[PDB]
């Protein structure tokens, strides 16, 4: 027999990501650098690999849409919201939405997309918000960059530390 976990995280160290659609916002290498850097915050201290699927049906499948886009959760247009991630578990449960009304970057204009998708991952791994202001996971946008060692706790209690 099987009880269900005592808190939500993934089952399996090997977890994959889709980027369903892209923002008008950033070149798709761009975006693809963001999510691929915003990933390996998390997997450098733990032990879970990430691998990118071209297509099909990934652990957690990003996307960038706005208002009403398919879940119970719509967006604002500009500003307010900026993203949303669900955590571990089935269908929805991983994937990170991203909200289109807002102006995403790769520098420090508008909303850098690399420091979001970094906040946004911690949930689809198991990780709420901290009250620690100085932490990743604090709800709160700041522009930056080492992973916060409040995040790293918090992560390592549900993964272990990995290698080191
Ligand atoms: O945290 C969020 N999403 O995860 C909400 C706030 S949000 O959309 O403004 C938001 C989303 C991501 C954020 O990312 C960062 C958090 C801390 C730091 Cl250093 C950098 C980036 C910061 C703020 C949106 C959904 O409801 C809960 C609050
Ligand atoms: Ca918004
Ligand atoms: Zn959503
Ligand atoms: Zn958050």
């Amino acid at each position: 027999y099987n009880v269900f976990p005592r808190t939500l995280k993934w089952s399996k160290m090997n977890l994959t990501y889709r980027i369903v659609n892209y923002t008008p916002d950033m070149t798709h290498s761009e975006v693809e650098k963001a999510f691929k850097k915003a990933f390996k915050v998390w997997s450098d201290v733990t032990p879970l690999n990430f691998t990118r699927l071209h297509d099909g049906i990934a652990d957690i499948m990003i996307s960038f849409g706005i208002k009403e886009h398919g879940d119970f959760y719509p967006f604002d247009g500009p500003s307010g919201l900026l993203a949303h991630a669900f955590p571990p578990g089935p269908n929805y449960g991983g994937d990170a939405h991203f909200d289109d009304d807002e102006t995403w970057t790769s520098s420090s204009k508008g909303y850098n997309l690399f420091l979001v998708a970094a906040h946004e991952f911690g949930h689809s791994l198991g990780l709420d918000h901290s009250k620690d202001p100085g932490a990743l996971m604090f709800p709160i946008y700041t522009y930056t960059f080492m992973l916060p060692d409040d995040d790293v706790q918090g992560i390592q209690s549900l993964y272990g530390p990995g290698d080191e």
